[PDB]
């Protein structure tokens, strides 16, 4: 007969038995503080200190680092080993008189990152009497305690999965969003045309045009680099700004200082009688990894297989997560049955050093597994 | 003086005269159950069974089926009727010595679908005493009854109108999202380059390169198929997973098992005094279709013209919908006047067998009209 | 010790001391009216007229006007000054016999606009007794008064920054959304291929193909205009409809009549004891501009530097905005310190005549500054 479920983050309340509601739209890039002494209706000399601190909205973006975009010049040469053979990016036609194209005057202009996942959050700290609790609350999730609920509801449409972020300088400060960075076909002149994915090695663009032998060679395709073409119409692209940036491997976090954006905050307080925590349950979970497949740094992602032991309940509807170092990369909602369970969790993100663990709530397995590299 | 309006789905309440509030963030891919006996404040022996069941979030996507994407090999031949003339996809230059390109070793690799409309919903069932009511509630809509309101608020940014969904296998399980599938220009090498829209008939890609007569012909454009180019950088594309998929003509429904996504649920209950239903009204509507124009399976859509009779009110602000088989494809907000009204409803989606009806609430006209086919 | 903050738009309430809550999902394209006489619990003969009017959702889009898209025919000519030299858009090869391509039969087919910023709002008017106040409330913001709070929460995903809107006719009524309008590379056949940014002057597309001398010239690249290619697959593109359109320089406002879209409205009323306004503060701000850099009509945007004087508080967490004529284009959240402050505000949008002012709340500096033109 029981059907325990902890996927509901929130409370049941009797509106007569609640003491304070705060409900407001908050600038995303602003913190908020509330301090009050809760006092009994003139009846008694017993007061409770309430102290709420909501931190500025943070964005966390799981990315694949694409390396550096380059500017360069396309050079045409006529011969009759090509004189230009040491150039990494080249194109040739033999007449049997050799025509060649090669890229030179290469210069890195920026660092590019492919967006895999976008998540917004606020750190929320609540002191109620001698209780003090801080939690990072995802947008569209809730902080739940015995006497205080804090829910954050919002929407942002600035970034999308698949977008490519370009940072030109030591770009704290800001960057550009590209919605059409070249992937499966890179032609000279495209955004993303000339890349170096790591220290060495260029991924060269295609040169779709034709040679002509005139004996002076000509090439009739585009001769302008993607960097120059983008700069020539730079106002066509969307900038964004950043503050207190934190790059880690395959992840970027920052606070967006765009003060036109807002989210909704609801705070409900009950002074005497505790809230009914809708996720309360007696079920106990043990976790370990079994296997993994797929890749980090990949829009396709990975799948972590977990062995999950349920005791103290016949069944338990919950979520098993793939996490490492308190960042979670995936979750699977599942009705567990008493005893052993096998649960597959699909995730995306992470880096070569990530060990993806099976987690429930704030509890994780003792070890995690490494996923494979992308773009092999 | 009256200005009746049923476009508000919700209730007016006196917060002193409400008995229970449930407010929580729910994993999108999870159901939720609440069961309680509502009992009078120790005053009386009269209790009310409350039973709420909220089903997992479902996505419904109106699509245009694009048929199958193919892999193939581009073959070059020299002649001096072309030997390769039976190939459906070809390109030739005459020297007067004929150079030809043709596609062969064709193989379907997946089924593609263009997104026209995305909508999320949850089925919500409420029993209050001997009252039992179930309704499919769209995200950002509300379940309204005399004693219980259930509102769902949320946002998802995974899919967008215009995206193309590719299913490789018998793909329940999952697929890929393409944001740049070729439409007005398909060149060999693009995602979507080689399509068969129906059983027979290829839509061939362009071959933008040039022939050279060397006498051996050469072609200096791209020789790698779109499938191979995409597979070579597959980690650049976004996967999604599915569960309990339901394909119908020009529509796909499933439950997304991504447990990182959440939505917000608010449940308000009044035990004694009924809620004020904000859409309550005495107005009565009769409906029939008059005409239609435009297309099913189309991002441009159709327009259904309805003849709508209003009685028992001088005016009535409401919505007239275009629906068939309990799926709605469009709605027009309108202030009707007593007597006959002509209302145009813009819609998108549906298939060749759809008969789009004029509807108000859960009431529809006796017949609907067929829209025209797209891509003629 | 004080930490004043007006970035919270909302109220603190005691749920026992609140008299009425309205909570509902409203058709976006519908207005809503509520009228009630608030009367004391049978105790007294003193009533309060409440009158709330919520107007239909409006979209406001800051854009860059791109001018007109054209259809045309690509003509091939052989010579042996080119006979076709007066054509603005042309391409030639000399054999030393001259081959030329030129565009002719040009006709404007529509007006194009690049989306820079999208914002939705509703005008909300509240009369409570002899108090009457109207305000334009942004989606995800709140109307706050002593006795009434109105919050709007919603999400829409129809338009995105970077999209290009095309209006074919005198297009009130509607238009098309393009997600891939050509920017840094325009080739003949692309959406956006042939543009005239202003009265005169074409921005000509590239012709990526090759000439051949056969002596009759041939050109082996695409010969079909972007307009014809898009029309041939028009159902692949997304239409939208409009009502009561208002074009101004670099801005379009309208009401979207799509009645499938909804947003959430919450109205809270307290009859006796005032709400605690969470943004209440004694701080006083003076403002003037100092300098500006960057551009109007640009996805990259501008930065307005403001000199902001704070008195009556040691510190004040607030937002400084860049606005003109009651439209705001940017905001910066900032903790001001007593005395003079320098605050940089990043913004986007506006036009050549805009004078961007430093603003706080509904108060603005006496003059604003002009930003520079885009696309120089
Ligand atoms: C969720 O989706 C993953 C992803 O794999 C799928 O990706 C789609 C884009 C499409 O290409 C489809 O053909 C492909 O299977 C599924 O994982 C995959 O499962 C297959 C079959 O067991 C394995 O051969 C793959 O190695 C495996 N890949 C990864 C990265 O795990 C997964 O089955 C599916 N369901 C769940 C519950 O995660
Ligand atoms: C809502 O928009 C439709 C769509 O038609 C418009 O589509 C735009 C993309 C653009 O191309 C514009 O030029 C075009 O009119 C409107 O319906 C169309 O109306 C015209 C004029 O009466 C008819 O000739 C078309 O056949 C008709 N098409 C369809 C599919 O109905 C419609 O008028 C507009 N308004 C409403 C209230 O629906
Ligand atoms: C917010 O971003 C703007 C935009 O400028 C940046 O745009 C990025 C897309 C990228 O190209 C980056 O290299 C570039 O700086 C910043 O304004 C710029 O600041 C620099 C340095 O002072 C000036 O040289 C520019 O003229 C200036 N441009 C504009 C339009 O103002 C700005 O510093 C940054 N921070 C804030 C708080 O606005
Ligand atoms: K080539
Ligand atoms: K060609
Ligand atoms: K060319
Ligand atoms: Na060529």
């Amino acid at each position: 007969t029981p059907v325990w479920n902890d996927n509901a983050h929130g409370v049941g309340s009797v509106p007569m038995h609640t003491d304070l509601e705060l409900d407001f739209s908050l600038t995303s890039s602003s913190k908020y503080t509330y301090r009050r002494k809760l006092t009994n209706p003139l009846e008694e000399a017993q007061s409770i200190d309430l102290h709420i601190e909501i931190e500025e909205q943070t964005i966390g973006v799981d990315v694949h680092a694409l390396g550096h975009w380059f500017d360069g010049r396309l050079n045409l040469k006529t011969s009759f080993e090509y004189p230009w053979h040491t150039a990494k990016c080249h194109y040739e036609r033999d007449y049997q008189t050799a025509c060649g194209l090669y890229l030179d005057q290469l210069k890195p202009v920026g660092s590019a990152y492919k967006i895999i996942t976008i998540r917004y959050s606020r750190r929320v700290c609540v002191q109620f009497g001698e209780e003090n609790l801080c939690k990072i609350i995802d947008m569209n999730d809730c902080f739940v305690s015995r006497h205080v609920k804090v829910c954050i509801i919002g929407t942002v449409s600035k970034f999308s999965q698949g977008d490519t972020l370009l940072f030109f300088g030591p770009l704290e400060g800001g960057g550009l969003i590209f919605k059409h960075w070249c992937t499966s076909t890179c032609q000279f002149g495209d955004p993303g045309d000339i890349m170096s994915p790591r220290d060495k090695g260029f991924l060269c663009p295609e040169f779709p045009g034709s040679f002509r032998k005139k004996p002076i060679c000509e090439y009739d395709g585009n001769m302008v680099s993607g960097y120059k073409k983008v700069m020539a119409t730079i106002d066509s692209f969307q900038s964004f700004n950043t503050s207190t940036m934190h790059f880690t491997d395959e992840r970027i976090e920052w606070k967006d200082p765009d003060g036109m954006l807002r989210d909704h905050i609801n705070i409900l307080v009950t002074k005497d009688i505790d809230f009914d925590n809708l996720g309360e349950n007696p079920c106990k979970i043990g976790l370990q990894t079994s296997s993994i497949e797929g890749a980090w740094g990949s829009g396709v992602g990975f799948t972590l297989t977990c062995l999950v032991s349920l005791t103290e309940c016949p069944t338990f509807l919950t979520s098993i997560k793939a996490c490492d170092k308190a960042i979670c990369y995936g979750a699977e909602s599942v009705t567990l049955t008493r005893g052993q369970n096998t649960v597959k969790v699909s995730g995306k993100g992470g880096h070569s050093g990530s060990t993806f663990r099976c987690c429930h709530g704030e509890d994780c397995s003792q070890i995690g597994l490494h996923a494979a590299a992308p773009h092999l």
